[PDB]
């Protein structure tokens, strides 16, 4: 009587485009002094990502991120209205035709995203888009960062749990190279080196059903919130636009809590799989959040490579989509075909907050 | 078994603002042309509020309407996140002692709001200001409008729904005042004379416990959606505020599908309490929306004074507070000592959407 992620689907804007091109065309327009594009240049350099999807394509001379100050919190919202309902009614799509149901069986219909404001919510307009039941239940998890993706996994594992009639349909998405900008310093070249956009969905239930094939098994998930560090992560709703605040702590802070955590994810695990689980012999499917937040949590807990492979993969071809690049991975991994039984999912995000969960590879 | 609202407590800015004196203020302020001025004081007038609580005072003439077009996204966003937490966190701290138990037994914390955007969110910033369980799981409900109300009760319901375990601490706080315009046509006008602020929280569980006192029974809650009427309400993010859009249509689009409506969630109600409810015996807990929308729906139900007599004393000391509104009601109407068997309670908001509950006043 436990949850299971039915069907996943992921969207994308456009085709991949080159980080090789990206560094060239951002860290040459990012200002007019040598010595500040170098570390720029150094910045993408040591990033190892190899490519990502972005809505704004910024090796195009009219979309050049020197631009970018001449914009408003309107323009980059407005566009990313604009850009937003299909790309979640394509990986929505996918993630149903994945899931293999009748889109009328779908109970409930949950939104996701922190990179723009969209009134009447995705959900909302996605009722009508695939023709969902008119009375579907409608939930907008928005505002809750790059951690958002297992915040509605956990979510939706309640929810699910409310009734086995019910079958939630998922949706994260979210537009960051709307936003990049070239002021104040690091934490601002990082972001734009990083991030991309993208839209993943998945479908889960509760009693999976004849014609349904499971992908995953939610046995159980958690959070953490962390006192003293609301400002580890900013992002600041202002007429410019949103404004970005990275902390240099951000990843040995994630990197010496992530144990003690992990920690209370394996014994709530343990009270089902009563077989002293440990996360050496489990897949880790991490938020693509940043190699360097992503070496801090793989040596914290003394894992090897072959664990986190899936996400790694993931990160070199996407980057961080913030919320959806958990699902991403999910849905990357699935297709292995050597998935230890067990896997744990992290995600961190504003707070500062974990989010973890336990999965049973069922595929 | 089924959800229980176990505990409610309210929070407002200030002292009650008289709405006749914020007739003469902003209206006398909205323009230069004596004709506007005097279609602003008949809105008033017309409008059946007697006083509405407001962050941002209009009777003090620096927070004059005439001085809205000088401020940006920024300063109202800024100043919401510096107002908001303190009334939550009131409003939680009392549904808290409303509720009876231990803060430690809360399992999760939704916070709900569409008037201002914070990350982190206002239901992380609580975990440490109540000092709640930090591991206490997160739910942010945002930008669902002035039906998130019920959208939470419902979202938290299935949530409650998913362990007797489960104890969710729900916040819906919205601070309209700091968005009032002077621009162009009624619905300005309008707005400027029916919303106002205010935060209001509720426990709520499945399988009441020894010590916990049940206010309400909630046995069912449904939503709909309504396609082709997205523009209907706006509330449009831009550099100079949130522009708001409320058509003129909108009253009768509510009283022309709320009998369908209420007529699907009686049908829900029938599948548990075999005697054929008529919703003629139903008290009304409708959401304190404006003076049209209110009667319409008397009219449409045909429905008598008295099932909706609760709601009208909300609506006509607080006004519009968005999600919030409706929560104040049930608060309210707990406190009555003639209360029916049943309840029936509406919201309606951006979608457009109804969302609608039956409850069982227990107590």
């Amino acid at each position: 009587n436990n949850s299971f992620v039915l069907g996943i689907g992921i969207s994308v804007p456009g085709e991949p485009i080159s980080q090789q091109s990206l560094k060239d065309s951002i860290s040459n327009d990012f200002s007019d002094k040598a010595e500040t594009n170098e570390k720029v240049k150094r910045i993408f350099e040591q990033s190892q990502i190899k490519t990502r999807h972005l809505v704004r394509d910024y090796t195009k001379p009219e979309n050049s991120i020197k631009f970018r100050h001449l914009e408003t919190i309107t323009d980059v919202n407005n566009q990313f209205k604009k850009v937003v309902p299909d790309l979640a009614q394509q990986a929505c799509l996918r993630a149903l035709k994945d899931w293999g149901g009748d889109k009328g069986d779908i109970t409930h219909i949950v939104s996701v995203t922190s990179t723009g404001i969209i009134i009447p919510d995705v959900n909302f307009k996605l009722i009508d888009l695939l023709g969902l039941n008119k009375d579907v239940e409608r939930v907008s998890l928005n505002l809750m960062g790059c951690l958002a993706g297992l915040s509605s996994l956990r979510t939706a594992a309640s929810l699910a749990k409310a009734s086995p009639r019910n079958r939630i349909l998922v949706v994260c998405t979210e537009v960051c190279s709307l936003h990049f900008s070239n002021t104040d310093g690091g934490d601002q070249m990082v972001a734009s080196s990083i991030f991309a956009d993208g839209s993943a969905a998945y479908i889960i239930g509760c009693n999976p059903r004849i014609e349904e094939t499971p992908l995953y098994e939610v046995m159980c998930s958690i959070n953490r919130s962390f006192p003293n560090t609301e400002n580890a992560m900013v992002w600041d709703l202002e007429k410019e636009g949103w404004n970005l605040g990275l902390d240099a702590s951000i990843p040995i802070v994630i990197g010496s809590g992530i144990e003690a955590f992990v920690d209370t994810l394996l014994d709530k695990a343990k009270l089902q799989t009563s077989t002293a689980i440990s996360a050496k012999d489990c897949e880790f499917l991490i938020h693509t959040g940043g190699k360097s937040i992503l070496m801090n949590i793989e040596n914290s807990l003394g894992i090897d490579p072959k664990q986190t492979k899936n996400t790694w993969d993931v990160y070199h071809a996407y980057g961080n989509m913030s919320s959806a690049s958990v699902i991403f991975v999910m849905d990357h991994a699935r297709k292995s075909k050597s998935l230890p039984t067990y896997s744990i999912s992290l995600a961190f995000g504003p707070g500062l907050a974990f989010e973890g969960c336990f999965l049973k590879n069922v595929v």
